[PDB]
């Protein structure tokens, strides 16, 4: 599987409920906002101005793991 920054956050938490702490770890903030849950990635990561080029790295070697672990 291979994540992409224009993937909506809350649409790749439905991939993976474990994506979660990887958003947080980048400065997301968990809040009932579009800007936070509803929007993409590259758009919330815009607006707190985080990092989505590394963000989007850690979503992909993340599920890229579990392809191998599971």
């Amino acid at each position: 599987m291979k994540i992409t920054k224009d993937m909506i956050i809350a649409d790749v938490l439905q991939m993976d409920r474990g994506t979660a702490p990887i958003f947080i770890n980048n400065g997301m903030h968990c809040l009932g906002c579009p800007s936070s849950m509803g929007e993409s990635i590259e758009d919330a990561c815009a607006v707190h101005g985080i990092d989505a080029d590394k963000l989007v790295k850690e979503l992909n070697e993340y599920f890229e793991k579990k392809e191998v672990l599971e």
